């Protein structure tokens, strides 16, 4: 993982879908879709995900965040939560044109963008096309500063 590059999980899995979804949606209401958030809270959210290291290396990213904690204790992560997203699994891309520009413009804060995708699996699975591991799903996109 190099700085200044977006990485998103192509095929994420959630340990407990309802618990994470309830958690993220409660956060979205309480704190907004675009906020800053402490490192430990980011980590906790990331731990709710299971992703193959070759797809998205969450361990390394988390390690990088902890390094930021020790080196820059005041540094916070930026978190963007989008809902009602409609992206099919396996298309090779996640972010909207707006979030592309957003992430390119963010060069100070470690950035986590979460996309909530719902009501997409049935149509795709009915026509034998790739599906997300759950409905609804949250898809993570990370970007380190630099």
């Amino acid at each position: 993982l190099s700085g200044g590059v977006n990485y998103f999980a192509a095929d994420p899995r959630i340990k407990n879908v309802e618990a994470l979804d309830k958690k993220l949606l409660a956060y979205l209401d309480k704190h907004g879709e675009d906020s800053t958030i402490g490192m430990r809270a980011i980590i906790t959210i990331l731990n709710a995900f299971t992703v193959d290291p070759n797809d998205l290396d969450l361990a390394t990213f988390k390690a990088a965040l902890l390094d930021f904690e020790r080196n820059q204790p005041h540094l916070t992560a930026r978190m963007v939560l989008r809902t009602n997203r409609k992206v099919n699994q396996g298309t090779g891309a996640l972010l909207s044109p707006t979030d592309q520009a957003l992430s390119r413009a963010e060069v100070a804060h470690p950035l986590l963008i979460l996309y909530r995708i719902e009501g997409v699996n049935d149509a795709a699975a009915q026509r034998g096309e790739p599906t997300w591991s759950s409905d609804p799903i949250w898809v993570p996109n990370i970007k380190l500063p630099g």
